[PDB]
């Protein structure tokens, strides 16, 4: 996260981090005891012996409970920037409580109104081509910008209906390398995307692109 703050304890009590090979990777949403949403760029074509997700705790590298995977779904039609979901299942399921919880998702159907307030979280480098990534989860809010300004920017055929934006337009403030996967969530807390990719982290008139919860909730609602 580039432009953040430090998250509190008790905040995004669904996010997980997901360590590959020991090291930082990407982030996640815990969606019941034994499911996790991410995006499907963090876990397609890699060895899921390799992940390791841990939620219930500001810090990627320790505390809170930590589960391996037993299985990955990657939406039916994920290509690179499209469709930028999976599901990963728990070999360890985890429990609510205390400072863990499930996340509540965006319905089927919804998509993030322009200018609204959004507020994304995650362990990702703290300036593009950052050298060190922090311990302890930042977050930073940002507004939507519209598809059709995002269109703009990226390319009318870049940007799909299952994906959203969300940034400033001078820069600044924004989701960067190894946040992907993580939450991005509206102003009633509700679950509206995952972190998914972007020319650069925070430049000026480059959004953030997020996987859209609610574009692609029927694939989350038939394997969660």
């Amino acid at each position: 996260i580039v432009g953040g703050t430090s998250a509190s304890a008790g905040d995004f009590p669904f996010i997980v981090s997901i360590s590959r090979n020991g090291g930082p990777w990407c982030g996640g949403s815990l969606l019941n005891a034994n499911t996790v949403l991410t995006a499907a760029h963090c876990v397609s074509g890699y060895a899921q012996s390799g992940f390791q997700i841990r939620a219930g705790s500001l810090s990627r590298t320790s505390g809170g409970i930590t589960s391996s995977l037993s299985s990955v779904r990657v939406h039916p039609s994920y290509s690179g920037n499209n469709n930028d979901l999976a599901i990963l299942k728990l070999s360890t399921s985890i429990p609510s409580g205390g400072n863990i919880g499930y996340a509540r998702l965006a319905a089927s159907g919804s998509d993030p109104v322009a200018g609204s307030s959004a507020t994304v979280a995650g362990w990702g480098a703290t300036s593009e081509g950052g050298s060190s990534t922090p311990v302890n989860l930042l977050k930073v809010t940002v507004p939507i910008v519209s598809r059709a300004t995002c269109r703009a920017q990226y390319g009318t055929s870049a940007i799909t209906n299952q994906m959203f934006c969300a940034g400033v337009s001078s820069g600044g403030k924004d989701s960067c390398q190894g946040d992907s996967g993580g939450p991005i969530v509206d102003s009633s807390n509700t679950l509206i995307g995952a972190v998914s990719w972007g020319n650069g982290c925070a430049r000026p008139n480059y959004s953030g692109v997020y996987a859209s919860v609610g574009a692609l909730r029927s694939f989350i609602d038939t394997y969660a």
